Parts: structure tokens; sequence; C-alpha cells
């Protein structure tokens, strides 16, 4: 059942940073995140595209790579000082995963860091060094209707929620909010490092997949904007959920597909969870509203639907189904 | 067929002014409208309240009175002078309606008015007298932060709606939008006399039946809010369709359901109709996008559930099937 | 005093529909009206840019033309039918003001069209043909975070406002707010032939001159955008007045200059003043609210400044101090 | 000149989270934080009123309490655990200021907390433990159009902002963004601890003055509703500065006086400011972006205004000119 919690002590964890995707036509999948979603290019080349979102001043939040099979390459965290990244190789060590450290990156722009396929087979990747860029916050020159301002977090979806669970709050996570049943079992989680709701939930459901990663707005109307944009461009097929408000975080949020199917959700309204004793919110798994606070159809494509990840070889992990 | 077209001139209409419906439980409906909604209460009694909406300036937008069965009992559109209801009373006779003329009015707050059972089965009413009340507009003090403040428009189901259209183009009402199929056969038509896309709107189906009225709101973000305090207030389930962003008239809309079931839209974003070649907008029966411009899938309700509507003695009007 | 009254009926007039402006830089005009205010082009050449907001459909709402003096050429207003572009030469010839009628009109894509020095000195021009081009409202990938949407009203000042009001009271403009003085002087005065609050506005002052010429967002934001991509570009010290909110009208506003000086509001939230007997608001003339509903200061420039009107010779109308 | 740095370590200090003003009529204050900008009463009785904002847990964000002069009681900042308060005790007992513990809190709802004169004369208090109260996050039956979310910074008035910067640097707080000259001194500086731009701001001037305490909206629009309000209770004269744009910090600001005179400034827009690494951005005194990014007019008050701050003994501090 659960993953043993190891000697030496967690690296410490500042937020989710960046993710690396593989697709299948770099070209297609360009239009997609630059043209249509406004995302920034910090650089690029015949096979990889760097993007980064308005407020960002690390190097990048995305990394599309071309590949033969769409799937997710890394969910990349930063760390606290060049002394974590030892302490993150150190640990999964303990923890007899497999682990692979490159002083110089794995991606453009970052530093010294090490992969690993995780527990629960995963490939995170943790770094500190990175290449700082001009941080666009105030380029409202470059402003779009529907601009993405920050990276927020990843969704997995994991076979086992409560290993997941224990294994992330040993890795010191804290949750803000869970689903549990009457047994006081965990159906699904958020969880977090930053002080917003989270940088990474687990949803119960056949894995390791990536369920979406998602990135936030200032408003609302933001949000419609890409909905309005989408319907003008005749692929409002690839909006798959929303907008709706969800109970669980509160956030105003949208789920759209890109071209190899990969889900990002774009959503604005956080709340603060800084504090030592931020009370965890228990939602029942009975409980309607904590999908959709509006009572909105459920999508089923979205219990069913998430990407493949890759193992350190640049595989696909199995599928536990 | 086509309704004949008399030989004396059409009144001058100037817009959709109020509704009048009939409630099961006066005070499970003053909860919704009032409490919940937020309309301002221009007088009320036992058995009747008047509600307006933030802009307007006559006596009601709207008026609840307690029946024995839920339905509508009058469509009132506002004239352009005392002799345009001398007008609409002899355009109706000579089409051969019940007509009743009541010098007084038929509810508080309205002079001279006649009502009649129009061709298709629907209790109209043209006055042009009424009592000015304090125009809210600048109350921000009173303002909610789903405020409604004015109302636009109704919609009819009728089961030809070509003869529906002709007969309310000899009315004087313009068509800014409509739905045909490569037959140029009309299946749902957006007509107006003010200058916004629609004061009525024809959908075919069983009728006469009133499908929805419809109140605007200033921005978005206040369509959002009524949502949000609808699912605080765990009525969410009365949230029937939307946000969404129709593709016909460019509203962005929700359709909520009241106490009785009569639906009410709230939306926003018009657009001006008023030169007198507007261009109108065709759509084709088989365009999604006509009825979603982001694709929200259909909700099966909205074109089976609409209310029913009085003739002039209050009883009924049949349905045809 | 008084402009005497035709015997001859006024033109019937829709709305306000373009302005003819004359810019001493067409490249810095255009960078200003395309590059940072997101303005459509219709069509342009070496001499003259032809403009249209998001949701005009007639050929164009600006016409930039290059000339040596920087003046408004023509405020230009739609009538309802052909017939109308002869009632009004008809009318202004009664009143002795110079006109000149061409059949292929003045600027390309209008019609026949007649100008008039009227009694005021201002050139105003008449119309009803004009090719309709592309309605921009759904083009929501041409949509930018501070979308000029629709154009709504002409200020201009005058020495004498009680004189102009009565001559555009004739001319069947109706006043939806004015501001007076305890011994019932007209101040300045809002009027309207469409809904909204007014198509043009008489303001006190050193006069013929042009005060500004407004376009509509359809929301807060959408102004509040503008003002920060001027702030990005650094041409924030063109933002003469705002954002604020008018007692006068409601308007949330900015005011902002062009290249040579000519002043544009955008503005959002109207009201509907189409019923018969709309109730005129009239503010004192020591009201402060009435200005700014926020208490915002002062600008002295707003009162001093306004651009020069042109003769039907293209040379200035001498202004009367 | 600067002090002296401790050998004790600083206390761990997570957020700023609550202020102690003293007002001079309690039911005239009531009015202004309840009635008119909706902050939620926690509880109250004869002599005080404790108030949260929406998504606070904690006991409360601003005690207001009755007295004989208007001034700020405490500027108060939760640290991380218990043993951070003797952290805090201890350490400015080494730099030789008064401090005085008390088991029992000194306000309602917070527990063990110490309190100390700093060595720039303000009054701060560190606590851990509060008693929890309804988070009310998700009560959309209680927003109102201008509901104030959070809590989020205080603002310092003092004469030497660099002995001030060096002193809040020592404490652990970090440069987010500041002003300097060529010569590299430090004009005014914004600092934190939590992942927003700013706890505390220091601002030089005469001191030790509370220049304002700042409040969040969840949008934009909210803001503005705020000012319609204010104008329709005819209180404008009570709006200072705003709203507009700061280049430092890039909030969207508002600021307002309380019938006190203490000022409250509602902001929204943040960015993150978490990472390590997170760069400092440094403005030259002589931009006058870094004050209003639309060049708004400056308001003289803004800079000669600010709040007594009391000592221990609850008697005003000498301003120092
Ligand atoms: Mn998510
Ligand atoms: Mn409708
Ligand atoms: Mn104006
Ligand atoms: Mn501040």
């Amino acid at each position: 059942n659960f993953v043993p919690t190891p000697s030496v002590p967690a690296p410490d964890i500042v937020r989710c940073a960046y993710m690396e995707i593989v697709v299948t036509d770099l070209a297609k999948s360009r239009e997609f995140y630059v043209d249509v979603l406004g995302l920034h290019v910090t650089e690029e080349d015949e096979n990889t595209i760097y993007l980064r979102s308005l407020e960002e001043f690390i190097h990048h939040n995305l990394v599309l790579r071309q590949g033969p099979i769409a799937a997710v390459a890394a969910f990349a965290y930063r760390v606290k000082s060049p002394a974590e990244v030892d302490a993150a190789e150190a640990y999964y060590k303990e923890l007899g995963c497999r682990t692979e450290r490159r002083k110089e990156g794995f991606t453009k722009g970052i530093g010294d860091s090490v992969r690993v396929e995780d527990p629960l087979g995963f490939p995170y990747e943790f770094f500190y060094e990175t290449e700082h860029v001009e941080r666009l916050t105030q380029r409202y020159d470059l402003y779009s209707a529907g601009e993405l301002v920050r990276l927020d977090h990843f969704n997995q979806v994991t076979p086992d929620v409560p290993r997941g669970r224990a294994y992330l709050e040993d890795l010191g996570f804290r949750v803000s909010e869970d689903i549990k049943d009457s047994d006081g079992v965990t159906y699904a989680a958020w969880m977090h490092r930053k002080q917003t709701v989270h940088d990474t939930a687990l949803t119960g459901g056949n894995g390791p997949r990536m369920h979406h990663v998602a990135f936030a707005t200032h408003e609302k109307h933001n949000i419609i904007q890409i909905c309005d944009k989408m319907g003008a461009l005749r692929i409002s097929d690839r909006i798959e959920r929303g907008p709706g408000r969800h109970g669980v975080s509160n956030a105003f949020y949208l789920y759209i597909l890109d071209p190899d199917g990969h889900r990002i959700e774009i959503y604005t309204q956080d709340y603060y969870t800084g504090d030592p004793d931020n009370p965890t919110i228990t939602w029942d798994v009975h409980d309607n509203q904590r999908r959709d606070w509006w009572g909105n159809p459920v999508v089923p494509s979205w219990y069913t639907e998430a990407s493949l990840v890759l193992d350190l070889d640049g595989n696909p992990q199995p599928v536990i189904v």
C-alpha cells in the first residue's frame, strides 16, 4: 500500500513550473498554443517550442516537442535552492526509483536537474537554475483578450489515490480540499506547496495519466473570450467542458483540447491557502455541487480521456486499468 | 394559411413592456423574483406584485398574480401615443379577433388598454398611458451583484412559424435574424420594433405557449453572479441552460426556471438593429453554431417545456400538438 | 435669437453615422486609430483611410483625410430613406443655408448626399445610400482587448446653446438630459434620434468646434485595457480625462487625444431612451456630480480645447469667442 | 543609522493579518465599514467591532475600537507556529524594544501574542493562535457588488526608508519592487513574506504614520461598483485617489477615506512573488509611470495625510517631521 517515508528530508518544492509535452505535429500544435491561445514564445527550433505565460520570468511554462506518440514527458517543479536538487535525488534514490541527473538540464533554459520515475509512474523533474527572461506582466501592448497569465497546476490520474496522497504529503504538499466518503477514504485531493489551492491534484482512474495542465487568466471575461474566439474559428468542438464554476477549488473554469487531445484547463479565481492551519475542505463524494456549483451536465470524456506519460527512456508508461 | 392583412394601419408599437404571469404561490414566487433575482417592487398587495427592472420608468415590467393554474395572462407592448390604442383595437377587430378595451386598464399603473386574443392564440395587450415611477438607473446603493437592468423581449412557441412571421411583419416588426432551410422555409424568427435584436421571437413547437421572458444585465459578470448565488442557495437545479453564447442574436445567456416552471432568460450583449436596411442574418437549420456558439450540449427541456397562456376570460388556451 | 422653423418637414434622421476628420500626417494618425485603437480598415489609399467599428455594417464610421489643417470636415447622419435626402436639402434651403448635393457622394462608399453649412456653422451631411460591408460582430478572432464596437455620438461646442437646442429640436432630436440653471436657461443638452442617450450634444463655449466623437465598448474592462495599452506604449500623456463615470448620461468614460489633438471619447453603459415620454433628466448647473459621479478632479483642457470645423469649401469656420 | 541585526533568529512571519484602528464614533464608522463597504462582522459589542473579508477564516482582519483620538493601535502579522511568538519576543528584546506579551491576547479571538514598539515607532503584533470562523468564500448569497475578499497589506510612512528597509529585510521580508535614485538610495520599498507583491511597504515622509491598509476585490468591476455606490450615497468626496493603475505593483487601485480620515486602499490584480530569486523591479524616482501608469494627476493629500499610530500605553507616537 503505502510508499515508505524516506529517512532523508524531502526536497523543498516551491511550485509547479512547467510541463514538457510531446505532440505529433509541431506546426499544428504551434497554431493552437500560439495563434489561438496566445502563449508567448521564449524560443523555438525545428523540433521544439518553448512557451511562457504573461507573468512568468523563468524560461518557460510549456515545452512542446515533436515525437511519434502524443504524451507527457515531464511534470517539472522548481525547488528552493541548488542544494534541493541534491535532496530530491537522494530522496528518490532511497525510495528505489529510477533517477537521472543532468547538470546541464533536460530542456533548454533549465540548469542542473534531476528527473525521476516516481512511485506512481510519473516523470517528475526537480530543478532550481533557469534562465530569466523578460517578465511581460506590464506589456499591455501584447495583452490579448484571452491572455493566459500564469501556469497554476497539474492534475494526475492514478488508480490509488490514498497511496498517492500519503506519498505527496511526505513530499511536503498540503491538502487544501479533498473528496472523501463516509468511510474516510480519499477519492481525490488538491495538493499545494505554493499559496493557491493546488500545484497538483490526484484524480482516481486508470493511470498513470496526465488529466490536465492549467493556466489562469486575470478575470472571468478573459475565459469567455477564449470560447468566443474558438467559436469564430470553428473549433468549438475542442471545447470539452465549461465554462462553469467548480465547487471543489471554487475556480471559474474551462477545459479545452489541443490537437493531440491533451487537456488544458484555463481558470480564474484562486483563494489563499498559505496559513499553516489553512482549513481543509472535505467534500462528500455524493455532493453534486462538488463538480459543478451550477449543476452543469456531466461530460463523460472528462472522466475517461487523459494523456499518456513517458518513462525516462521516452517510452509510454503502461496504463493500469 | 396566412392571416389576412387588414385595410386599417397597424398600431405603432414601440417595444415590449411587461408580462403578466399567474403563479400558484405568490410568496414562493416573491422569494424568487425579489429575494433571489433582485427585481424592484413598485407596489404589491395580497394577490399581486408589480416589479420593475433597474432602468425602467414605467410602472412595471412584470406583474405576478396569484391563480389556480400557472400561465401567462398577457404580453404587453407599449404603443406610441393614445391614438394608437384605438388603432390596435380597430386592427384586431378587422382580423376578427376578440378584443376587450378597458379605459382604466387591466393592471394597476396602466391606463387605457386593449387586450386581444391574437390570431395565434396569444393574449396581447396594447397601451400607451402608464404611471411613471422613480427610474433607479443611478441608485447604485440598490445595485446588486446580479442586477437585471431592463426587460428586453418575449419568446413565443407556435406551430406555424411562417404564418406567425407574416402576421408580425404586417404589424410592423422587422426580422433581425431568422433560421431557414434550403427550401427557404422559416423555422424561427427574431422580430423587433425597438433597436435591439428583438421584442419577440417565434419558436416552432406545440402552442400557443410562452417560451421565455428575458431581462438584460449590464455585463457578463452579472449573469455569472446569478449562477453563483443560486448555487449558494442550493437551487442550482433551477438553472436550465447556460451560461452560453447563442450564435443567433449573439447574446451571452442564461435560462432559469421560476417556482412554477416559467422560464426566465437573463442575457447581455445586444447589437444595434435600427437602420432601415439592417441586414437580416439567416442561419441554416443545420448550422450547430446557431444554437450555441461554444457547442454546449443540448438541453431537452428547453425544446419541450413552455408555459400555458390564458384567453381573455382567464382560461388556458388549448395547446395544439 | 432663434433659428426659424421651416414650413417643410424636417428630414427623418435615424442616427449619427460617421465623421470625416482632416489629419496632418496620415501615417501617424493611422498608427493611432488602427494600431493603437484597433479600428477596422474598410479601405484606404494614399490620402484617405476609411474605418469602421466592430458591429457596423455601413461603409465607415470615420474617414481620415490628409490635409494642411487638422479639422472636422463633416458630421454625417443617416436618414430614413432616399426621399429624406431631398427633404434635408429642402429644409436647409428654406433656412437660407448653403447646401451642396452630390448624387455620387462626398466620401467613398456613400451615395446621394447633401452637405450643408448649418445655422450654427457646422458641416452636416445627410445620406441614405451606403455600401454594406461585412459586419464583424461575431468575428471574435479579430476582437482586441480594447475593441471599439460602435460609433455613438458627436459633441459640438457652440456659443449659444439655447439657440442650438431649439434648432435641433425642430429637426426632430429629443432631449434625454440637459443642464439648466434656476432661471431655466439651458447650459448644455444631450439630444437623440436613436434610442441611446444621444446622437449629438451641445456644450457652451467658443465655436463652432467639434468637442469629441465617441465610440462604445461592450464592457468596462475594455476601456481599462485601452488605458493600460497606452501606458505600455508610453503615450499615457494622450489620455486626457478618465476613466470616470459621468453623472449626466451615466456613461463610464475615457477621453483620449489623437495625434492632431482631436478628442475621442470611448465609453460604455447606455440606457434606453426610446419611449415617447422618456423623462428628461435636468441637472442643476451647480450639482458637482453632473460632471463626475465620483468627484474626479476637473481637467481644464477639456473645457477649452476642441477641433476646428470646415466650411463646404474646405476652409476653417472662424471661431466665435 | 542601521538597526543592529540580532543574534537570535527572526520570527517566521507568514503574512499581514489584521489592523486595530481607533475611531472616534463607532456607529459612524460601523456605517462606513459594514453598510457601505460590506465587510462581515465576526462579532461586536458597545465599544469594538471585529470585521473580516469574504475569504478570511481567522477571527478578523480589522478591529474598530472607540477612542478619543483616531489612530492605529496595532499592525498584526501571523507567524508560523506558537514557538515563533517566543522568537518574536526574544528578537525585539535583543533590539532593546519595549515588548508586552499577553498569553490571552490583546484583541478578542486572538491567542498568545506579543506586541512591540518597533525600531521605527510602529506597534507591531505577532501571534499564531486565532479562533477560526466560517470562511465565506462560497457564500455567494452574501456577495455584494463591491465585495472585499481579502486583506493584503499595510503601507507605513517613515522618515528614513533605507533604515526601515534594512530592518525589515533582517526580519525576513523580501523586496519585490523599490524606487531608487541614480545614487542607489531607496525612496520606497514594497516588501513581502507571502507570495503577493507585499505585506507592507515603506513610504518616506513624516512618521511613524499609517498610510493605508489595503483589501483586494476579485475583479476590476468590483472596485468600480464601490465608486458608483459612494456617488449614489453622496459621499464621493471621500474618494481620494483613483481609480487607477499603479506602475509600481501593477495594482488597479482605489483609495478612499473613512469617517476619521484613515485611508483604505481597495485594489485588484496581484502577481506571484514566491520564487526565491523573484526579480526585484527597481523604478527610477523620476519615472512618472511608477505612480500612475495612466498618468492620472497627482493628489496632494495622498503625500501629506496619514494616520497617527499608538505606543503600547495607548498614546500617540510623536511624529518626526
Ligand atoms: Mn484543474
Ligand atoms: Mn431569448
Ligand atoms: Mn460624449
Ligand atoms: Mn497599497
